[PDB]
This record gives C-alpha cells, sequence and structure tokens, in this order.
C-alpha cells in the first residue's frame, strides 16, 4: 500500500507582539 | 490500499505586532 | 499503507494588542 495523503494544515500561529507606545 | 492521513503540520508563527497605543 | 505526512504549516496568529499610551 502507498503512503496516505498530507495531514491538514497545523493551527494557527499565536497572537503578536505588542505594539509600540503612542505618540 | 493507502495508508491513513499524515498528523496535522506546525503551528503557524506568530502574528505582526500590535498596532501603537493612544497618545499620552 | 504507511501514514501520509504531516501537513504544512498553520496561517500566522492574529496581531498582538495595541502598545500601551505615550
Amino acid at each position: 500500500g502507498p503512503p496516505g495523503p498530507p495531514g491538514p494544515p497545523g493551527p494557527p500561529g499565536p497572537p503578536g507582539p505588542p505594539g509600540p507606545p503612542g505618540p
């Protein structure tokens, strides 16, 4: 038997870093 | 007959920085 | 048959939170 299909995409990455201080 | 599907892939990367905060 | 390979990476996560007040 041949290999199965690839699994599905993994989960989304975490939130990004906080933005910078305001003006 | 094909084997079973592979596992889920790795997590994606972190998102981009948030926006600047408000002026002081 | 053997198992398939791992899937691709997930999408990037969302933008982080706003920075602090200036």
